[PDB]
């Protein structure tokens, strides 16, 4: 683009994944969440 112009693992936590909202599957939702490494995180707070 410069050159042209897991399995059997159920949901026990329910916590940390904060989307319960709708059951199987939730169609609109407006949250959403990343899951981040230190060094992710870091650069956020720095942009914050």
């Amino acid at each position: 683009l410069k050159r042209s112009n897991e399995a059997k693992n159920p949901w026990l936590t329910g916590n940390l994944v904060e989307e319960a909202n709708s059951q199987g599957i939730i169609q609109n939702r407006s949250i959403f969440n990343l899951f981040a490494n230190t060094n992710i995180y870091i650069f956020f707070r720095h942009w914050t």
